């Protein structure tokens, strides 16, 4: 239906006409509507994070000690974002929290929690409520690789009142252990473990001991939440923030040890001379990292932080207070910029509904940071209370950031639709192309 | 330490005089602390919701639709308190949500859900998924008591891609099911459970016909919730509203049937003829039902209703009509006059906080309903929706959040208070407040500031 | 680092452009960022009073009664900066002020 999707009469205002005279937000504009054909169920949301990373869910939580820990980047990336774990902690810190993101999936557990039989069944309690793992190998000396001696699971040991026996009086013993030998594809294993109507299966050597594990959680994990943003090996992706100071190289590495995909600079104002040395040493010491440089606002910030080797780039400041622009205005202009260089663009700041992140995709953000509109949800940091018969976290509980995420989806692809084009990639090269057109909006027409 | 306990000086104000004058709110006096030598977790802060059930935990939801069905009365009597189906709904409806909370727990399950070995395994997902059981027995044309040919749970149906096929295919078969024989003790066959790292345990006859089933959930959930407001079979404490016309007669039969524990009568005014007769009526026809009555705010209503035969008394009305009373007052002098004949009083209207509900309780309510403080919580009915960047619920209230940390929120808070008071439990602090040893002070209004 | 700090896609507003239309307060415009290679503390923030006289700190007190006196040029002047002793006075008292 290309004649009828196709604009001739183009009443309406391009992106470049409506940029090209102040600084506007989110408000000052609206985005007129097109032809459908379609159902909002078939819309593509997914945003390029970085140059090689796409995300199902343009949605990436912001690196705020509020907002994004381990749990919140789990949830983020089970959704098809990511998180981008927080900076303000020490290096152990934050790689501990990466690795929880990192090892909550897989396909075969590599390094499965064990230990030795003389433990009592109160350390495993510890460890299925604070790391929330079960299925707990026993084995010699609780070494990872030692010979398999039994298992733990919750029904093992749920019933027991002395919670100082050692594991080896209630254990599941090896004698009796549905197990594998290595060699296996993960494909025979897992269906074999499905087979097998147990939650865990050991794969050992020819000498009984502890090659990997496989664990039913992670196929119910794959079925119910088949649009993770996942890596070459089955985990989760993730993200680490880090200033650009000479003493962040250590941290750098920490967290390349921790596994992130993902190093996300921390600046109000990222064109400087220490952010660009920091991106060279990057790219140079550890390839395998995308760094995501920033915050930047204008096409010369942009310039010189591409040169240096960014994977993306950082949009926002400003949304003492004498420096920074106008967010939607940055956004595209920034982001018009890096594309014609091949480099994606994260928005950060202002978005506070969902018009408002519609928008900001729209006019060439690739992906959305998202602090405030996710703050006070279950998988924040912080401890809940009650107030005036509230609870609030300070903030309103929100509830699971999964919901939310939900929303917003929807959101995104019912305005994707009113638009009239089935992805948002194609939402942006048709507004660089002037055939998805917009309407700034008079100060009285904002109601 | 009853020298240091025992006030001689008696500087304070008694509730009888306090109440004695213009009829006051919950925010118009305070309470004067005691005598501390103890930790407030020591302190029993139970109360009678009628003349034969005590509550651990003085909380009961109120009968709205906006707040208490199977879900919310289900966490209720977990947590120690109870839970009112509301009557705005059909029989059938109302029958079904006293179902839900009273087979919800059990020792023995009795008449345990289960289906025949043709049903596809779409069917099983649906019984998960509403109704929230699983371990489904397969027996003899799905018949309850029929042969036991399987079993069929969790990590059975799991990773199944034909959702047509038949559970048969993959349901784990009785030759290889732990079993017992009828009779067994309920102690023996957990035990044996337990042992057996299983989450069911089928009980048969000696022609392999289901008889009862046990489920390891329930020994979970009595860990888990070592409070439990439970009958003597093991079962969750249920309370249904109903009014006092003569239709609702059937009604109560049909709650009856699904065997609600106490019956709640739904009036603004329930000092009636028709109230009277129907309390009448229901102790004379299901003489094992208990009655709480009402709606009274004074003695007068609760001496007619009393005399009909009520268990238990509401207190409330009025928290344009001309016509109710403070409910303060109407606490005080209503639970005063009912506890000289033996009944208990439920405090309903006007608690909108944890010090209003201590207040309460002190006066003279053994139990408090709930509406408005629990009303946005996750087990209420309704829909939720994000809007103004805000969570609320629909058929709008805030979120907020579990009613299970908000009750446990309510139960610490009225430990401290009864701490602050200086008595370890609210049976003593009503006591003590009738022999004027627990004392007042009304509070002008600037004193409220 | 001229080649960094030297704007060639120049994309913004000059003060030009911005001043050619209608008149502005300071909230109505926001000044971008360039390029950062120092710190703060190497700034130098002085500016001309006068033809001659330069301040290290370019900021005066202003010459109103409820502001500047003495004890007020005093402070400015010791940080840098200046004051001006307002004229709702005598002569004699403005004379001894200046004194001070
Ligand atoms: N490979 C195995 N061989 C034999 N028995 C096993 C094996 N793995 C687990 N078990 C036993 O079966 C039961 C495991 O159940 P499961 O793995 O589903 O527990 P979980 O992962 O902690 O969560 P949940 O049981 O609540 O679903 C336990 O009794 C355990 O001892
Ligand atoms: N009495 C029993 N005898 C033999 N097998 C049983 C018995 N009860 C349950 N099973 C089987 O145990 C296996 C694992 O249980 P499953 O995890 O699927 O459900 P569950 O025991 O209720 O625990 P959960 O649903 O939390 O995982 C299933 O194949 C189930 O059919
Ligand atoms: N037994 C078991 N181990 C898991 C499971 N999932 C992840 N793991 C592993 O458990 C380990 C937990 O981290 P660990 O190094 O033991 O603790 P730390 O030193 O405090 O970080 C990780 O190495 C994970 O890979 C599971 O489901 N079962
Ligand atoms: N298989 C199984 N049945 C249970 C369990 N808990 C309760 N039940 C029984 O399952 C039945 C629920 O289905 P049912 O009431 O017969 O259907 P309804 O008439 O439409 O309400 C009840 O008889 C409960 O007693 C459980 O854990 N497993």
């Amino acid at each position: 239906n290309t004649n009828l999707r196709t604009k001739t009469l183009r009443d309406g205002t391009t992106a470049e006409e409506l940029f090209s005279q102040d600084g506007l937000s989110f408000n000052d504009f609206i985005i007129l509507p097109g032809f459908i054909d379609f159902d909002s169920s078939k819309v593509n949301v997914s945003g390029q994070f970085t140059k090689n990373i796409l995300l199902h869910l343009p949605l990436v939580s912001s690196p705020m000690d509020t907002v994004t820990e381990s749990s919140m980047a789990r949830a983020m990336a089970l959704m098809g974002g990511i998180g981008v774990i927080h900076n303000n902690c020490t290096v152990e810190q934050q790689a501990r929290m990466v690795r929880s993101v990192k090892l909550y999936r897989n396909g075969f557990i590599m390094k499965p929690k064990s230990v030795s039989p003389d433990v009592p069944v109160s350390t495993i309690r510890n460890i299925k409520s604070e790391k929330g793992i079960s299925g707990i190998l026993v084995t010699e000396g609780g070494k990872y690789d030692g010979k398999l001696l039994g298992i733990v699971c919750t029904k093992d040991i749920d019933f027991v009142k002395d919670a100082s026996a050692p594991v080896s009086q209630y254990m599941t013993r090896r004698e009796n252990m549905t197990v594998e030998r290595y060699p296996i594809k993960l494909e025979e294993a897992m269906d074999v473990l499905n087979r097998s109507r147990h939650g865990y299966l050991p794969v050992l050597n020819d000498k009984d001991e502890v090659v990997c594990l496989c664990s039913r959680r992670d196929a119910v994990r794959a079925r119910d939440y088949p649009n993770s943003s996942l890596d070459r090996n089955g985990h989760l992706l993730c993200a680490a923030a880090t200033s650009t100071r000479e003493a962040d190289k250590g941290r750098v590495a920490a967290l390349s040890e921790a596994g992130i995909d993902v190093l996300v600079l921390d600046s109000s104002q990222g064109n400087t001379i220490y952010q660009v040395s920091f991106i060279r040493w990057v790219k140079k010491t550890y390839p395998h990292l995308e760094v995501v440089a920033g915050n930047v606002v204008t096409q010369d910030q942009a310039k010189n932080l591409i040169d240096a080797g960014a994977d993306s780039l950082r949009i926002g400041m400003g949304s003492v207070l004498a420096c920074g622009r106008p967010q939607a205005t940055a956004i595209y202009k920034v982001a018009r910029y890096a594309a014609s260089r091949g480099v994606p663009c994260v928005a950060d700041g202002g978005l506070r509904n969902v018009g408002d992140v519609c928008k900001a995709l729209a006019v060439g953000a690739n992906v959305a940071m998202l602090g405030s509109m996710i703050a006070g949800t279950s998988e924040t940091p912080g401890e809940y209370f009650f107030k005036d018969g509230m609870r609030l976290k300070a903030v309103l509980d929100k509830g699971s950031v999964l919901k939310l995420l939900a929303y917003i989806h929807k959101g995104l692809q019912q305005s994707a639709q009113d638009i009239g084009e089935v992805s948002f990639d194609a939402i942006r090269e048709k507004v660089y192309e002037g055939q998805v057109l917009f309407n700034r909006r008079s100060l009285t027409a904002q109601s």
